[PDB]
C-alpha cells in the first residue's frame, strides 16, 4: 500500500536529565522522532519541511534505495541538503523489512550525536518467525549519549574533544525513563538501536534474551545473551519471555554510563516491573508517573503509519 | 546440594602495576573475588557481612532468581543496600548454567569499575557439551580498567571525566600478570569477563580459539577467531587446542590498553608458556616468580565450594 | 611453494588528512604496508631490513607459526628486536588460511597506532567456500586513527592521554579517500581490517553485507548485516551484491568519527559508485583524480607475491 505522511523538523528543547535541558533539532519537534511503521513492500512517501535555521536531510537506515538512490538523504552525494525553510520530499518501497531507522546526514556528529535527529522505522514482514507471533508487547529502545557543554549550543559538538556525560534510552536518563511493565507471560520482543555515537551493554536481570534479528535481518542461528552489546548504526531484536515475576533492572552495563554528569545513578536504566509484584516503600520508582508508550509500544499496536508521541515532545 | 559461604567485604590495597597501589573494596579482601564453583541446581546460600566503610549489595549476573527476585542485589530496586557493618544473607537456586559472575551494584561506576567489587561464579551444567568434557585446564580471565588519580580515594572515580590509564587481567598489569603454562596436547578452556568498564580485543597468538559460549549458554554455532571482543558484562567461552609449542603472547589487542600510566608494555597481557619450549636468557619472564593459580585454574578442579587466592589478596590498614 | 620477499621499514611522511601529515615507519615506505598474497601451505621467507632510528619486529596475525614461534615477531618474547640498521628473516609456513594482517610488535601503542606499521597477508584457501568462487573484485579496507599532537615526533603517541583527532581506511582520512568504483552484477568481497586502536561501525547505504569469515575463517553460519564494528586486531569479510545502482555512501557509524581535527566531513568514507550513473554537478567526488588501486583490489588480481602501491608510499 502507500503510505504518504508529512513530517517537519523544529527547533525545540526537551529535557534528558533532572538539570539538564538539551536544544535538539526534533522531527515533528520530538526525540525520539516520529515511529514509521509499514509493511514489508509498501511505497513510502515522506514530505519534509525544515523549520529549523540550519540545513538537514533525511537518511532512511537500511532502506536499500532499490532504484530510488536519490532518495537515500546524504547530502553532496544523493541530493542537495535541505536549506532552513525549504521542503524536499523522499519516496521509497519497504522492500527491505524489520527493525530500521532514520537520522539526519548533515553534520552527522553533531546532529545524530546530540541534536536527536532519529527516529525508528519498522517494516513489518510478509512472513514473521514464528517466535515474532507469539509476541505480546514490542519495545523500542533508542541509545544516545550527550554532551552537557553544548546543550545550549547548536553547531557544536560531537567531536573527539568534547566529553559525553549524559546517557540515556530514548532521550531519557534514569530516573526520567520509564519502566517496562508486563505481566507474567508475556512474550517480549525488544528492539535495541545505537542511535548516538556511544556503545552500549545492554543487559537484563533476572532473564535471558533470545538474539532473532541482526540490522533487522533474522539470524540463522540465534543465541541467547544476558548483555548485548550495541554500537553506532546497529540494532539488535531480542525475545524475553517473561515468566519470572520481581523487579529486575535493564541497564546499559558499560559502567560510565549509568552517571549524569559525574553523579550515580544516571544513564540508560529502566526496571522491568511485572503486574502483581508488591511495592516496598524503598522502590525507586513507587510513584512513578506512568507513560504507557514511553517505548513506542502502544504505538506499535496502531496500524501502519507515523505515530508522534507526546511524551517525546520539545519546547518551542 | 545446599552450599553456604560466608563472605566479608573488605577495605584493602592491591597493587596492579608496578608503582601503581589501589584502594579497594575486595570480597574476602581480594581482587578478584572467590572463585565460586557449584552445579547446576545447587542451592546457594551466601551470608555477607560488610567491613567497609561504605554500603554495598551483591548482584548475581546471570543468576535469573527464578521466584527469589528480592536477592538481585539491587538497592532501591530489590532491597535496601548493606550498610557499614551490617550482615545480609542471599538465597538463589543455581538453575542457570555455566561462566556466570558476581558485583556490588552500589554505586557502580566506581565499585566495580575500579574497586574490584567482582568476582567469578561457575555453575556446572548437569550435562557439559561434548568439548568440554576434553578440557583439561580451565582459565579464568577478568578484564578491568583502572584510574590512577582516584587510586588513594574511596568514593571518587569511575566518570567519563576520569581518565582510565592502567588495564589487567585478573587485577594486574604485566608484568605483574602470569603466564599461562600448558603442554602439548592441553585443551584449554578460557572464560572471558569483561567485569570493568572497558573493551577489550582478546587475541592469542599461536593458536585459533574455538567460542563456545556466549554468557555462559552455549552457541549451537561455535566459531573460530583469533581475537574475542569482550565488553562490559558479557563472557565469552572460548577453546584453545594446545598443539602449537612455543612461547605465544595473549593479550588485549587494543593499543591504549597495553600501556601503564601511558608507558608500555603494561595491560592485560600474558603468555602461553609451553613446559618443552628450552628459555631463552633474554625472555622477558625468565626465572619468573610463578603463581599457577593466576587464573584460578587450581581451585577450578577442586571441587565446588568457595575458593580465596592469596594471589589476590591486598594488604590491611 | 616457497616465496620470498624482501621488506625495508622505512621512515617517510604521509598526507592522512587535509590538514595532516604524518611521521611513520612504513613497510616498504608505505602505509598501509605492501600486500603479502600467497596460497595455503606455502612456505613464506621475508627477510627485513630496518632503515629506522628505532627497533621493530614484525608480527604475523593470525599465523599460527607451526613449528616456527621464533618467527612470530614478540620483542623479549620470540626475539630480540631488529635494531636500527639491522636486518632479520622471517620463516613460516602459511597453513592458516584467510585475511591475515602483519604489524609491528614493538611499543605497539604507538607503531601499530598511529606510525602506520601494518599491511595485509591473504592466504588463499587451496579450497575456497562456494561464496568466493562467484567474488568479481577483492577489496581491503583497513581502519585507523590518528592523533594530530604527535604527528611530527616518533616516540610519543598511542595511550589513554593522547587525543585521537583524525580517523581513516587505508590512511586516508575523507575527502582524500577513493572511491569504491563497481559495476551491476558485481559480486564484491570485503576484508575489513581494526589495525588501529579505535572501533569502527562499517556501513553499507544501498546495500546489506553477507558476513562470511571472522578473522579470516568462514562462518558456519554467515548473517546479514548493514553495519559491522569492527575491534582493534579483529577482520571481517563480507560478500556485496552489486545489484543497485547509485551512489552509495559507505562508512564509519561511529558519531565522532566522521571528522577530522574537529571538523565535519571526514574520516573512513567512501562512495560505492555505479558505473553509468550520471554525475551530478554537486557531486562532491565529481572529477575525482581517482586510484583504482586504493583497496588493493587491482594488486588483488596479480597472484601470489609481495605487492606495494605508489598511491601508498609517503616521502622521504
Ligand atoms: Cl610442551
Ligand atoms: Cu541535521
Ligand atoms: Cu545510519
Ligand atoms: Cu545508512
Ligand atoms: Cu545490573
Ligand atoms: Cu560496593
Ligand atoms: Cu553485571
Ligand atoms: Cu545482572
Ligand atoms: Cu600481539
Ligand atoms: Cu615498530
Ligand atoms: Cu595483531
Ligand atoms: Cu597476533
Ligand atoms: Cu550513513
Amino acid at each position: 500500500a502507500e503510505r504518504e505522511f508529512d513530517m517537519t523538523i523544529e527547533e525545540v528543547t526537551i529535557k534528558v536529565a533532572p538539570g539538564l535541558d538539551y536544544k535538539v533539532f526534533g522531527f515533528n519537534g520530538q526525540v525520539p522522532g516520529p515511529l514509521i511503521h509499514v509493511q514489508e513492500g509498501d511505497d513510502v512517501i515522506v514530505n519534509v519541511t525544515n523549520n529549523t535555521s540550519l540545513p538537514h536531510t533525511i537518511h532512511w537506515h537500511g532502506v536499500h534505495q532499490k532504484g530510488t538512490w536519490r532518495s537515500d538523504g546524504v547530502p553532496g552525494v544523493t541530493q542537495q541538503p535541505i536549506e532552513a525553510g525549504d521542503s524536499y520530499t523522499y519516496k521509497f518501497k519497504a522492500d527491505r523489512i524489520g527493525t530500521l531507522w532514520y537520522h539526519c546526514h548533515v553534520n552527522v556528529n553533531e546532529h545524530v550525536g546530540v541534536r536527536g535527529m532519529w527516529g525508528p522505522l519498522i517494516v513489518d514482514p510478509k512472513q514473521p518467525l514464528p517466535i515474532e507471533k507469539r509476541v505480546t508487547k514490542d519495545v523500542i529502545m533508542m541509545m544516545s549519549t550527550w554532551e552537557s557543554a553544548v546543550a545550549d549550543k547548536y553547531g557544536e559538538g560531537g567531536t573527539p574533544m568534547n566529553v559525553a556525560d549524559y546517557f540515556s534510552v530514548n532521550a531519557k536518563s534514569f530516573p526520567l525513563t520509564q519502566p517496562l511493565r508486563v505481566k507474567k507471560g508475556d512474550v517480549v520482543k525488544i528492539r535495541f538501536f545505537g542511535a548516538g555515537g556511544g556503545i552500549h551493554a545492554m543487559h537484563s536481570h533476572g532473564h535471558d534474551m533470545l538474539v532473532t534479528h541482526k540490522d533487522g535481518l533474522p539470524l540463522d542461528s540465534p543465541y541467547y545473551a544476558d548483555t548485548v552489546l550495541v554500537s553506532p548504526g546497529e540494532r539488535y531484536d531480542v525475545i524475553i519471555e517473561a515468566d519470572n515475576p520481581g523487579r529486575f533492572i535493564f541497564h546499559d552495563h558499560v559502567d560510565t554510563h549509568v552517571t549524569a554528569g559525574g553523579k550515580h545513578p544516571g544513564g540508560p536504566i529502566t526496571v522491568i516491573e511485572y503486574d502483581g509484584v508488591p511495592v516496598d516503600d524503598w522502590y525507586v520508582w513507587k510513584d512513578k508517573d506512568y507513560d504507557p508508550n514511553f517505548f513506542y509500544s502502544e504505538s506499535l499496536k496502531q496500524g501502519y503509519g507515523m505515530f508522534d508521541h507526546d511524551g517525546f515532545k520539545g519546547e518551542f
